[PDB]
């Protein structure tokens, strides 16, 4: 736990007094999320409620955050590490809100170019996460975990919320580590959500949607209106065979090629 304190770079250490708290932004099992001011920046402070389960998770997040340096991934400001009562995580505050709010709450209509910029930014950030010397599976990529600047660029974050031959496929899957290709499945649903401005399987509650995708092989409808290079990314992206899904390098390259024509 203090192993983190030694391992963390100097400028990232923060004192609890150096952090000004203004409003609450969200709640979790980890604690509350504040909007505040710290180091002359408007920041977001992830504050924690000191028993083993939650602490192992605290070090994990900090360990992840001091490694991230990319314009399409959330920025770490630093963390407070004096006592467990004062454990906190400080990041940039991206003021434009979540992609979810933009699409489903504010219900805004977007330009195709507007849509493609967000998509590419998410793709760029994920390629970044997947090309770390120790690659990171996001595991929870969705429109709530994608934040937007006021200028419409976006940032990828995480709110912290036998013999095989006769085995059942749902039993086989629990013996198989999921890989980064799991993030490609998730991205593709988000990309469909951007293009259509619709929540995936909007008519269903989440667990029903998940089983329809897994057990009954339903995907969202790919209309004909959807651009040739994109719709291809979708089909392959949400393929049931993980290996059959593209790398982000390809998504980025193809989505960027589209920007040049819009
Ligand atoms: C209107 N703006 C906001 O309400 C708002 C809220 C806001 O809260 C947050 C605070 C901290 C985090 N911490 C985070 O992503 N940690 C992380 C952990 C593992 C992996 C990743 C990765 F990036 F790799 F996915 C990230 C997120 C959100 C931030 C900005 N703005």
């Amino acid at each position: 736990i203090l192993l983190l304190r030694a391992g963390l770079p100097s400028h990232f250490h923060l004192q609890l007094s150096e952090i000004e708290f203004h409003e609450i932004i969200g709640s979790g099992s980890f604690g509350k999320v504040y909007k505040g001011r710290c180091r002359n920046k408007i920041v977001a402070i992830k504050r924690y409620r000191c028993s083993k389960s939650d602490v192992d998770m605290f070090c994990r997040e900090v360990s992840i955050l001091c490694q991230l340096n990319h314009p399409c991934v959330i920025q770490f400001v630093g963390a407070c590490l004096n006592d467990p009562s004062q454990f906190a995580i400080v990041t940039q505050y991206i003021s434009g809100g979540s992609l979810f709010s933009l699409l489903h709450e504010q219900k805004r209509i977007l330009d195709l170019q507007s849509k493609l910029i967000i998509a590419v930014d998410v793709a760029k950030g994920m390629e970044y996460l997947h090309n770390l010397t120790q690659p990171i599976i996001h595991r929870d990529l969705n429109s709530h975990n994608i934040l937007l600047y006021e200028d419409g660029h976006a940032v990828v974050a995480d709110f912290g919320e036998g013999n095989l031959r006769w085995m059942a496929p749902e039993v086989f899957t629990q013996c198989t580590r999921y890989t980064i290709k799991a993030d490609v499945f998730s991205y593709a649903l988000c990309l469909w959500e951007i293009l259509t401005g619709e929540i995936p399987f909007a008519h269903l509650k989440p667990a029903a949607a998940a089983a329809d995708m897994a057990y009954h092989h339903i995907r969202p409808p790919i209309g004909y209106s959807i651009p040739k290079p994109i719709s291809s990314l979708l089909i392959r992206g949400w393929n049931a065979c993980p290996e059959g899904r593209p790398e982000f390098s390809e998504v980025v390259m193809k989505l960027e090629e589209c920007l040049c024509n819009i």
